[PDB]
């Protein structure tokens, strides 16, 4: 590495990049850091360069920002964000103060290009496909994204979606209460909590992504967990027995049993008019016992993906070590393993 880093201050944000990346144009920024869209003259890409504001200012930061790195960098996937650079215009350990990030400028999220209507079974086939062989990959990596929403999906002109802003990093808390599509994707064993949760709780994400992609409304809109609950179990029935057995705070127990009973309800009267395979896919997503919902690889095998699936062209993820997360090191020690991530960074071909 090592190029010539030029700086200057744009928005009261001092910039020390190298010259490839030119034209940067703040485009967002906050607790987190900032974001500048600028063009990278040796790929050709309009580009996103983030900037973490102070990375090591506590342990769980400094490990935040090591998951952060190492989980982009492990990334390598058409429907995955990825990383294209990573860089620091410090010459040593010593002042490594400053971590910037480089990736593809994603325009519009899913957010956008549904939260304007209704759409047509061909482009939630297509879009839905994506969100399932992207999490294919990351599932099979051993990775949980926990907030897969539409907020969370870029999508070009084209209907090509990557998935963004991975959960696993920010402790699962404060963004919660209310009347917030932060939560509106959410398992219901996540979200309150009844038990360990597996991959599976991304797979209730879509199933919540793509009913809304087919009827332009949110499944499940609750004012507050409870009413959430209310309007889940309404649609996919009350616990039985045996998930009931699974759930392990006694409280929680205690409280859907002071539920009155509720058989599912019958898919293709609440999609109606859908094609019946969306309807049946639908249905093997949103399964309140997580043990038994789809797995990505499974779904992606539905008749509905038909058009699209080639069980060759979904590939999956090289192991990723998370053996880090259960360490207990000293911001320094954080501090030191991201510095040999970001001198250690080798950047994807160009072909
Ligand atoms: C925690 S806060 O709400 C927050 C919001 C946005 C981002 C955020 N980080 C990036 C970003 C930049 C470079 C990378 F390599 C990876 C991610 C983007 C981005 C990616 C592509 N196009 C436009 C913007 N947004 C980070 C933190």
């Amino acid at each position: 590495e090592r190029p010539t880093f030029y700086r200057q201050e744009l928005n009261k944000t001092i910039w020390e990049v190298p010259e490839r990346y030119q034209n940067l144009s703040p485009v967002g920024s906050g607790a987190y850091g900032s974001v500048c869209a600028a063009f990278d003259t040796k790929t050709g890409l309009r580009v996103a360069v983030k900037k973490l504001s102070r990375p090591f200012q506590s342990i769980i930061h400094a490990k935040r920002t090591y998951r952060e790195l190492r989980l982009l960098k492990h990334m390598k996937h058409e429907n995955v964000i990825g990383l294209l650079d990573v860089f620091t215009p410090a010459r040593s350990l010593e002042e490594f103060n400053d971590v910037y990030l480089v990736t593809h400028l994603m325009g519009a999220d899913l957010n956008n290009i549904v939260k304007c209507q209704k759409l047509t079974d061909d482009h939630v086939q297509f879009l839905i496909y994506q969100i399932l062989r992207g999490l294919k990959y990351i599932h099979s990596a051993d990775i949980i994204h926990r907030d897969l929403k539409p907020s969370n999906l870029a999508v070009n002109e084209d209907c090509e979606l990557k998935i963004l802003d991975f959960g696993l990093a920010r402790h699962t808390d404060d963004e919660m209460t209310g009347y917030v599509a932060t939560r509106w994707y959410r398992a219901p064993e996540i979200m309150l909590n009844w038990m360990h949760y597996n991959q599976t709780v991304d797979i209730w994400s879509v199933g919540c992504i793509m009913a809304e992609l087919l009827t332009g409304r949110t499944l499940f809109p609750g004012t507050d967990h409870i009413d959430q609950l209310k309007l889940i179990l309404r649609l996919v029935g009350t616990p039985g027995a045996e998930l009931l057995k699974k759930i392990s705070s006694e409280s929680a127990r205690n409280y859907i049993q002071s539920l009155t009973q509720m058989p599912k309800m019958n898919f293709a009267n609440v999609f109606i008019g859908a094609n019946p395979l969306a309807v049946d896919l639908l249905e093997k997503m949103l399964v309140l016992d997580s043990d038994k919902r789809i797995t990505a690889a499974q779904a992606l095998a539905h008749a509905y993906f038909a058009q699209y699936h080639d069980p060759d062209d979904e590939p999956v993820a090289d192991p990723y070590d998370q053996s880090f997360e259960s360490r207990d090191l000293l911001i320094d020690e954080w501090k030191s393993l991201t510095y040999d991530e970001v001198i250690s960074f080798v950047p994807p071909p160009l072909d």
